[PDB]
């Protein structure tokens, strides 16, 4: 099938104010549902959801991506690849009901942006206009990366998402958030201590901790530290590859640089496959609840 073009179309009669209200609803629920996942909260899984849905994109034929907001998950979340994502969709359901006018793609991606900012991460410019395509569903089957691979696999995989070395290393820093859950992915443990605060801890831990490759309770190999942290083989490959290593060191020593690069890469990820008209509104930069005194 000929490559389809997806033009961003602003939800009829909606403006910045409307989306800030959605952002606020998401942010308020993040604050309210504080007990989820042993008090980590829904922040991490929402970021994962935004990445996963956008990560289905294929630059070659512009299939997948965040635009359509319509997907079919393998085994309906009963697969090591997508298990756990249902928690994010469940969290967003009440938000969508309160704001039925927002497209699914806009909601899923906005959920990630809101989560990163509320967790004290960098501001992520975000654009509206994704249009639901119920007639065009994108199966996630084999489109997201395996975690038991090396640096060459990671580099090649991300080329499909049009990401270079710096973009890949920056995006991976999101693993400072949340944790792996054995029953979900066959991996267990957090990557750091501040599981729900967005910082460059991922890089510091990679370089500073004493890691040991071991099999977990699912018989899968992962790198463990005495501090109680873990790294997937794909995470660890970032310090095994010399080109990735230099960038990990850069981010480990410059919090501001990491924030700026992550912001650019994350927005790009969430916008891959979308064509924005020259007269489309400028990207929205939402204020956090804190900045609004809410
Ligand atoms: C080589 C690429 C990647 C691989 C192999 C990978 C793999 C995984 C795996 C196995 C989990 C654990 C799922 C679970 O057990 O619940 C996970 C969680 C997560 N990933 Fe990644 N990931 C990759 C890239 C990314 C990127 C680029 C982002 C976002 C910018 C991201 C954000 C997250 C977050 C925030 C979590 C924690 C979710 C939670 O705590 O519920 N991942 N990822």
């Amino acid at each position: 099938t000929t490559p389809l073009v997806h033009v961003a179309s602003v939800e009829k009669g909606r403006s910045y104010e409307d989306f800030q209200k959605v952002y606020n609803a998401i942010a308020l629920k993040l604050r309210e549902d504080d007990e989820y996942d042993n008090y980590i909260g829904y922040g991490p899984v929402l970021v994962r959801l935004a990445w996963y849905t956008s990560g289905t994109w294929d630059k070659h034929d512009n299939t997948g991506g965040s635009y359509g907001g319509t997907y079919r998950f393998k085994k309906e979340f009963n697969d090591p690849s997508n298990a756990g994502l249902q928690n994010g969709f469940k969290f967003l359901e009440p938000i969508h009901k309160e704001f039925p006018w927002i497209s699914s793609g806009d909601l899923f991606s906005l959920g990630g942006v809101t989560a990163v900012q509320e967790m004290q991460g960098p501001k992520i410019p975000w654009r509206c206009g994704r249009v639901d395509t119920p007639e065009d569903t994108t199966p996630d089957n084999g489109r997201l990366p395996d975690a038991d691979k090396d640096a060459d696999y990671v580099r090649t995989f991300f080329q499909r998402l049009n990401m270079n070395d710096r973009e890949v290393v920056a995006l991976m820093g999101a693993h400072a958030l949340g944790k792996t859950h054995l029953k979900n992915s066959g991996y267990e443990g957090p990557w750091g201590a501040a599981n729900n605060v967005f910082t460059n801890e991922f890089y510091l831990n990679l370089l500073n901790e004493d890691w040991k490759l071991e099999k977990n309770d699912a018989n899968n190999e992962q790198w463990d530290s005495k501090s109680g942290y873990m790294m997937l083989p794909t995470d660890y490959s970032l310090i095994q590859d010399p080109k990735y290593l230099s960038i990990v060191k850069e981010y480990a020593n410059d919090q501001d640089k990491f924030f700026k690069d992550f912001s650019k890469a994350f927005e790009k990820l969430l916008e891959n496959g979308i064509t924005f008209p020259k007269d489309a509104p400028s990207p929205f930069i939402f204020k956090t609840l804190e900045e609004q005194g809410l």
